[PDB]
């Protein structure tokens, strides 16, 4: 076909890369939804997005859908690990410029999402960013400051990346407006939590098949994404430690059943050995990381911990875990990709038989992506009917094409209408074979809603 | 204590002792409560308060009412649901000193006389100058039948998630005389309270009611909000095949996720009025029907004909009229079992076969069966609740609206939350009377996430 | 004119009945029984003394034994564990019982001696239900000569089991038994469901306590500390579990339970030094399910974390060493069955003491003492095999065997499996559960009849 | 050495990564490798083994081989083999014929290849056996080798059935032991090692959520106990099918929903007795049985669309795939993932709606779209059938005079002393801590301080 304009592992994983998506697309019945609806319209006719997100094979649906709704597309994975090469090369093959494979290096990523930035050497004519953590909001702020001057919107899937975005518009270098996709229900309450339960267990089996029953775990941090964490392994039958610095979250912790502890001695994280407490820390299988925050599994954690522990991450960025002070320090044995042993006894070199290491997967990246396939297509289908409807949302503000006077009126970080986030949700339901009830005139008007909905003040929290 | 003490209307005087001994019990169990005690004594934050109060006269309620008397309020106390009340810990109130009007099992005359005995005093309305209210009754009633009150009153702590839907249609129509905080909706109260109270006290109630095994039997929990999501967690728990349903597509979405088919009373979820709109085949199989919505007639009269002969029903929303026992009175005959139990015969209206087998089992003549039927949630989560409520009159309190010029007035005029601040310290106190052992941020850890060390630790905008 | 009872409130009997009638809708094996034999009348001319706590559903578990054709005299086993209101109806429908709630020791013992004795003489009783054995032993120690004309014992629970295993072991035992216990229909059905149902049931009405969140130890992992740490968990408990049976731990394990000793190493040299005091120290909630003796012993007593709450849900209350609190500490009465045991001394004690216990029924089984014991549906399973071995052994009629035939069927035995499955199949038909049927072909592959028994003898379930 | 055959011998270094790190996973079976090696019990003993060549069998294989035995190695299925560790064992000097992925022919040239060493049978005098394929082929097939041979040790339950239908028969010719039935094997393996690879080998292959949907299980032993709870734990809508009422009721109490494919449970053969609403409405359904066609053609017909279908009793036919091969176009999704399209037989569009998706090609699904049971549950089950093997080679039956070996033909379990110690290593693998009764508690309830502790009545 002449087309060139990609960048994959194998393209001739197409194939197989093909017919998991036919099946993903029975999966995702809101999102397909969207694209039933909306290809006659062709909303995003003209739109030209930058993409970067996990390379799986749920965001080829998504980028499916975008390209059936009108738009041009340019596509990067946000994490070294989390590319699914069958989906790459899926969408390669179909024509669509996609520079992504599992097992990036840290110079591959950074030149992969400027592949998306720059077309035949020069600035793509961008219009519009699909974002997940930031680095490609970031780099278009730090180095390509004219074309966000076309751009009419960022769509950011994960909390890190709304931190973020929440941190330039707070010092005033934010350019473009933004939807906060994360934090509708069908996302944060969906994706977060669920979709952690579902592949936090399913990656740690896939790298070490080990048994879990019986075991003890200690999560740290119990938002959305250690909420479901916590599930995972409890469902499995671990014992269950959560670790927590938001009192009200450790309250759902105690009221869920889990023990809250710190790896601090009394909390005191005073940067000392003796803060350890090292008792605790002993008896620990496995450690997981949720926060989205820094150093919250450090160095010290890392030496008290029980031999042949566990130790991941399901985070945003790696920098969760020190990781750093064990590449200086400690001896790194790999068992096979993504999953490494850490040999505490030296740095150069290792027993074949030491039975004092740690068990790092992902080499402390995102640990469900890294090691098995992140979350389910049936879970990924409100992310991205979201991000779609985010898409559409922003491209036809037109925010680009807007006097000074009225950008400075509409450039802000939102979310979706509740109104929305339950259209997605209903379409959820009815995959799921769920039959939603119909509210009476009276039942409407007694609780104060109309009989389509929102059926909740903005207030609400599920 | 106080000599020749005759201010209450009680069931039993002489289980006081009893009651005194689970007050100090419940104590042991409500460190946030017991905490906000120790912490305000000595300033005496409610000298001068003199509170009306609306809420189940349970042991937890007593010692709610014990800490605001002990940072200085008076008190005149009534409970908000005729079966609510715990009868030792109404005893134990009014020899206390108390004014208390409140037993279990009251006539609908009786509740709304005890509601006036806090209102009035000696023949004339109370100085009162605060409320505390469950559900709006009390509120409704000042506004309704002694609307010169309000006009000395500085605001009103409203507990639960019905009681603020009324206070914010009151608002929009400008009939709202007085401040009022939202209590329901702090975090250690509406996702603690509301959920993992019913959790413990739902299959608990339906347990002391019916003694009927829950394992392996069928359930179908009308609604998932904060209280039906608590249901279906304790009943699932048990053993039960639950079923959900739901108008709310967001909260069905939880649903399916959390492990429940979601389904519908109606055929394709279409309430037409006829019989012929009743999904008759899931009904027939039902066991168990808890409602949970806070809507009115969600369980109504064609779903009480359609239901498996023998099936539980039972309501845990504020409000009877969720089901319509109205129907059942009029149509069929009730043999009570023992107190808040009756089986109800679809045979007839006159009499009934004593080995008849086509009946229901009704729980608490539709009232809020966990208080009704057991003794509501523990005093362990009833202490978040209660720390609000002391911490929101307080602050209501302190800011004297009802001595502000009119100007002033309409600008505080609102209905509010508390400032997540304190739900977090009261979240805090909880944790350690788990002993839970929360940690703190290094300063690095939270420049890195943008808070501060000693929080809060989550913008307005997080649902949790 | 009937005067031949004992309880404590007749006018309570028309309150019982309506709970009975309601029971017998959960009893559909029970009830399945009694229609089907009513006509037959194979008890009749049985005489039973029974002793079994004496709840609705042992009420509806002797009026199928009278709609059999028997005639009974009936005590309970346990001196809390009687629902008066089921006493009563039994009473005023004219069947002999002597049962109420909160018996002393000597009441206890006065309404078994009851049972035996007629005005003033032995009873022409020729058949035992027994639970615990309480009944069994005193008519071998103290009415020999009505053992010569009994026909059998049909002993509901582990612990009377055992009772009765030791006397086949010794030579001892005087008629042939039917342990009941060991049906799976009764063990993983009574034993395990049943206290699941009602463990949180009685802590819940007795402390109304919250119990997410806490930290419970269970001492045992047989069929009654399996269903109990259950009971726990599931409200959100953190539980661990104790065991001497390294199998029964193994299982703790794979089931999410972390395993640990109140002794250090599992060592109890019955020093206060061998006590693991930080793990005591945190335990919210303490649960005895053994059936063996002082496995929450006076130093683990000493050691737990205050305000803790003790209970026992095995057969006896010597599980824990109350009579070690009983001679040191100051008991409280909160309400009936609940107590709170100051440790501060034993001459009187401070109201607002902080160092306490709750003890739940006195050590004895906490959920009859504090609820009303297994829920009528899971009762069902165990008393239609009460049922069914009460007509087994006096159809068999062993008393009127010559002493050669005697010696060749003095035993302890189970029901056979095909009973067993049938009663299962009445309990499933009850939930609506829809069994399939085998085809020839399936049948001949697996190498059992369609119509069962579909496992070998050493199936475990 | 070249007396192997494995699909990559260059995985060798790999799967000896892994056996190392599964070696501290089964504290039971290094333990006997410890405390067994210095009698070194199994010298001379020479042992035809076939089960599932994973990396926990690798395990098992170097204790036999280091407490003194020599084997000859095959997989029990043909999805099975984790070919890192037979690569392993190859490497290691050790004779094993196995690969992922064999064919019917390939899988029975595989066990011929341990029977057989330099064209002629190897002097065995030993039968490590799961499923009962090798004791079945050496009574037909080679029958003057069981004349050497004294005992079979027997892992599966479908495989104790075939030796008691032997022995029943009068045609079994050596001892064996069933080593199912002891407790640290089939209320650890059967029940547990399912639960942990269930929803791990339908994760694997279809990456579907599971949570919400809805899930039928045929069967409730121990297999469809563990099945039932790996599904319901993901917050799958969960029934359960049964024949057994005891079993049923337990689902019951469970909290599972207990339902036939067929009305009123009875199964006549013909379209009009199945559940059609019931089956339409069924997103997974998964045999557990050990017994044949419990997901008949029938059923399949009336299934929901794009149900998955998978089978985890010990053969494949529980789910009657040649009615699939007959009349439906399967389309390959990647290995051991089909979509059968319910369409026709020949072709079918890439685009179609109405299909199952069928894993494993209905094989032992959790062997074959994962991993099979975790090195930690393995253990208590291999630790059992190194026992095992000690016992019935020291008994040394084919030696014994024909009077004396007609007393010793017998299918036997291992003492429930044997049990409990492999059990009190498992629960110390956990950190778990077993307390010590005292001797007033030994007396009083009857037992010995040392144990056993429980009758061997008694089912846990
Ligand atoms: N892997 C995935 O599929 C996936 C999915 C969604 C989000 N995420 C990422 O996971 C991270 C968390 O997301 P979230 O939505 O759960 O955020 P959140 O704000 O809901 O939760 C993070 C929690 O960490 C806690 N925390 C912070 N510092 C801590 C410390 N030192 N010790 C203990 N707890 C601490 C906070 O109190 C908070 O409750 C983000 O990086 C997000 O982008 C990953
Ligand atoms: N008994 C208790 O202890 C207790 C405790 C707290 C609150 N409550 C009461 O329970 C009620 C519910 O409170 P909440 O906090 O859960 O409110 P909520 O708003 O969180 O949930 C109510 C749910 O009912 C659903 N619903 C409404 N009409 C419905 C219908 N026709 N069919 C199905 N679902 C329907 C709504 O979509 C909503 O999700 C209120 O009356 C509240 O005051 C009782
Ligand atoms: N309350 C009820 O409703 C009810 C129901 C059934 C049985 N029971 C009684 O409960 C008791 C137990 O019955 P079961 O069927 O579970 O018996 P079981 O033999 O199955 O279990 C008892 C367990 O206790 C363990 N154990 C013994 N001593 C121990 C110690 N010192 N520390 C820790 N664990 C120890 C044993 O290893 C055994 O596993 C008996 O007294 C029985 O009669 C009560
Ligand atoms: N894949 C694995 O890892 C693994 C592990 C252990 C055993 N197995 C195999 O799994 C199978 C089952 O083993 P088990 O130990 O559970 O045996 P089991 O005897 O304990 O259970 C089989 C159950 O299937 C039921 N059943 C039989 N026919 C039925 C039908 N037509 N419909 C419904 N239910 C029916 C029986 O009543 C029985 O309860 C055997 O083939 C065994 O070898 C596989
Ligand atoms: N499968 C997936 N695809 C894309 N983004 C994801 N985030 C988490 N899981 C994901
Ligand atoms: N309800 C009950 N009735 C009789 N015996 C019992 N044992 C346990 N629960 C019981
Ligand atoms: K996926
Ligand atoms: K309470
Ligand atoms: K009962
Ligand atoms: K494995």
């Amino acid at each position: 076909a002449g087309f060139t304009d990609y960048k994959v592992a194998d393209i001739t994983l197409a194939a197989w890369g093909r017919r998991e998506l036919i099946i993903a697309e029975s999966e995702m019945p809101a999102l397909m939804g969207l694209r039933r609806k909306y290809a006659g319209q062709q909303p995003l006719k003209g739109a030209k997005i930058l993409g970067c997100i996990h390379m799986t094979i749920q965001t080829g649906v998504l980028i499916e859908t975008l390209v059936a709704l009108g738009a041009e597309v340019r596509w990067s994975s946000c994490n070294i690990f989390s590319t699914q090469d069958q989906a790459a090369a899926a969408i390669a093959a179909a024509g669509i410029p996609v520079f992504a494979w599992k097992g990036e290096t840290e110079e591959e990523y950074e030149w992969c999402i400027e592949q998306t930035i720059l077309k035949d050497g020069q600035p793509w004519d961008a219009n519009m960013v699909l974002d997940d953590g930031g680095d490609l909001t970031e780099i278009l702020h730090k180095k390509y400051p004219q074309m966000l001057e076309r751009i009419h919107g960022i769509t950011e899937e994960t909390t890190t990346g709304v931190h973020r975005l929440l941190d330039m518009l707070k010092n005033g270098t934010l350019k473009v407006p933004a939807i906060n996709v994360n934090d509708s229900v069908t996302k944060s309450k969906n994706d977060n939590k669920y979709g952690c339960r579902h592949s936090l267990n399913d990656a740690i089996k896939r790298g070490t098949d080990h048994l879990l029953s019986g075991k003890q775990a200690l999560v740290i941090g119990y938002g959305d994404v250690g909420k479901g964490s916590s599930q995972s392994l409890r469902q499995e039958g671990m014992i269950v430690k959560v670790a927590e610095v938001d009192p009200i979250c450790a309250m759902q912790a105690c009221m869920d059943g889990f023990e809250v502890v710190s790896p601090y001695k009394n909390g005191i994280n005073d940067g000392t050995e003796a803060s350890i407490d090292a008792a605790l820390l002993g008896k620990i299988d496995l450690i997981v990381t949720t926060t989205g925050n820094v150093n919250v599994c450090d160095a010290n954690m890392l030496k008290a911990l029980k031999k042949r522990a566990v130790v991941c991450n399901i985070g945003h960025f790696d920098n969760e875990i020190d990781t750093a002070f064990m590449r200086k320090n400690w001896a790194w044995e790999e068992v096979k990709p993504q999953v490494h042993k850490i040999h505490r006894t030296g740095k150069d070199g290792f027993d074949a038989h030491n039975d004092d290491y740690l068990i790092l997967l992902a080499e402390g990246r995102l640990v469900n992506l890294g090691n098995a396939t992140g979350h389910p297509s049936r879970i990924m289908d409100g992310s991205f009917a979201n991000q779609v409807l985010a898409q559409i949302h922003l491209f036809e503000q037109k925010y680009a094409d807007l006097p000074a006077a009225e950008k400075a009126k509409r450039l802000s970080v939102e979310v979706l209408p509740k109104k929305l986030d339950e259209e997605v949700a209903l379409e959820m339901v009815k995959g799921f074979g769920g039959v939603v009830t119909q509210l009476t005139p009276k039942q409407a008007e007694y609780i104060g809603v109309s009989v389509e909905g929102p059926f909740k003040p903005d207030t609400y929290r599920y």
